[PDB]
């Protein structure tokens, strides 16, 4: 596995730590769209939707290259994948950018330029489960240990990008005074058309029902799982082993119930209440 | 090596194919017999220890004379190298303190005809399931439990020795209305041991002073009994029980099930439980 270290208080792959100053001083464009998420909150889904909205349903164009090549992952720097920062550097407008950075670590240019930001939050228990399996299959990230160990690791924020709680909280507090659309993975799953419409309005695109319906179809889990440009199948096998756990794993809400013991659930809820707001009303515990 | 299990009168038993049921059913009780009755793992060993110390007014010496299984005849038991509970009962001087796991409808009628005092102990089914799971892992007289996920469904289905937990606790709860049964709960015993000891003493008919009550509370605590070689099942042939797999005195805690059940298992359990428990007020009693 690739090594990780602390940069500005959060675990990151070693190569990200080494280029922090470069990341911090990222140069945004006023017309950049930023997709911001805690890892495994629904980044790939949201990116696919946002591009399809921007290109008005042009499914052929979204198949031009895989997700990681289409969308610069700002803080990412991994051997065989290059630097997301430099991917963006070279890229002409309109850019659709990705980050998992907690809000306090966000390159200030993105705020200075008042870029439209889409933040997606996900139920933390499903988020833990998704991140657990991701660490099992992704060798750029630390070994997760046993489920029992990982539960504690996640709870304490000792995973890359830090505390889930701090992450969702900082971004929620930020939405009040910045150009942020704050969405929930669960709302997207329950009524994708409604959330896609909300996205389009925020992006400033008027779409008719036909195109909206088309985006709902192409961005459904069962369709995206089969799309070799959207399912992370194109990542070198030396980094992501889909036979351990596929990137497009389940795409469901409530998978956490199959993983959490009642004891873990009670400990999680107790811990949550201590760390955590109106944000709480948007999750089902 | 695991011992074969067989159906006897509709329930699995850790016993051979030579049917000796009639002898058990025709067991000859005495009016001063005390009976401790439990679903497997509901708190038999604990209750026996309390009951004898009450009967002997706190005489801990007497209770150390031999281990649990030799002090207390296990009526339906017939296991290679363990002998026969029936023969052990026949040989046991009065006043006997007897043990059974039989569901109420299979109870030898002499225990009823003689109006014997019976102490039944129920335990919440989730902790009961977990306790029985680990007991089957360690105890070679019982079936191999399979995986935890398999055993969960086996237990839910009542396909374990002594049958359905649900039917067991319900039958005994209904029985208490017509027969001389003191119906106790493991969780009450754990939460206020002194209170349940006083209740038992009054039922058995012993007027114990405060010092004796406190003494029994001390000696029947999990931590003390766990270290007591006459009360912890250490003396069972190593070929029957392997305590290195799981000790008989495992945790002695209410809510240990929470470390075993996933939330999904819990929801499946709770729905199953509702469907099986609509006709009993027992449910207003179980603590988890
Ligand atoms: N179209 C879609 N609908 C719902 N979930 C999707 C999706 N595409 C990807 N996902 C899920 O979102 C998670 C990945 O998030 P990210 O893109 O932020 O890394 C995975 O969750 P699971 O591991 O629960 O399946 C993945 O299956
Ligand atoms: N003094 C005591 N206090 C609480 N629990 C006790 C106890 N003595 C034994 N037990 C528990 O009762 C269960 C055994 O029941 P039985 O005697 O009917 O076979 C075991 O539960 P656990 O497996 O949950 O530890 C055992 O640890
Ligand atoms: O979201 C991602 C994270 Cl957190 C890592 Cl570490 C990697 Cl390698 C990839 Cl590809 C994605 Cl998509
Ligand atoms: O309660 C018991 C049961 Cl059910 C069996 Cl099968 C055995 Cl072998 C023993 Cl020792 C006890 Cl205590
Ligand atoms: O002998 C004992 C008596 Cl009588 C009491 Cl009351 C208590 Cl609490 C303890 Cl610990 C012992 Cl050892």
């Amino acid at each position: 596995r690739l090594s990780v270290n602390y940069v500005k208080g959060i675990l990151q792959p070693t190569d990200t730590c080494d280029i922090w100053d470069k990341i911090w001083n990222f140069q945004a464009k006023p017309d950049d769209l930023l997709i911001s998420t805690y890892p495994k909150a629904g980044t790939t889904w949201t990116q696919e939707i946002v591009e399809l909205i921007q290109n008005e349903g042009d499914v052929e164009k979204s198949k031009r290259a895989p997700t990681h090549q289409r969308f610069p992952f700002l803080e990412m720097k991994i051997p065989s994948l290059g630097s997301g920062l430099e991917q963006a550097h070279a890229m002409p407008s309109p850019r659709i950018l990705k980050t998992h950075l907690p809000f306090h670590l966000l390159p200030p240019s993105l705020l200075e330029k008042n870029c439209k930001i889409i933040y997606v939050a996900r139920n933390p228990k499903d988020n833990m489960v998704s991140y657990y399996h991701f660490q099992r299959m992704n060798k750029a990230l630390p070994a997760p240990g046993t489920w029992e160990e990982y539960f504690e690791t996640f709870l304490a924020g000792k995973v890359c990008w830090g505390s889930w709680h701090e992450h969702v909280k900082g971004w929620w507090e930020a939405k009040d005074k910045h150009r942020i659309l704050y969405l929930f993975y669960e709302d997207m799953k329950k009524n994708p058309k409604h959330e896609i419409q909300k996205l389009a309005e925020f992006i400033g695109k008027k779409l008719d029902d036909k195109v909206l319906d088309k985006i709902v179809h192409y961005t459904s889990f069962d369709v995206m799982k089969q799309n070799p440009m959207a399912n992370y199948s194109s990542i070198p096998a030396e980094i992501m082993d889909h036979s351990i756990s596929p990137f497009m794993r389940k795409g469901a809400v409530g998978d956490w119930k199959k993983h959490f013991t009642v004891a873990q659930n009670e400990r999680f809820d107790e811990d949550y209440k201590k760390k955590m707001t109106r944000l709480t009303f948007h999750f089902q515990f």
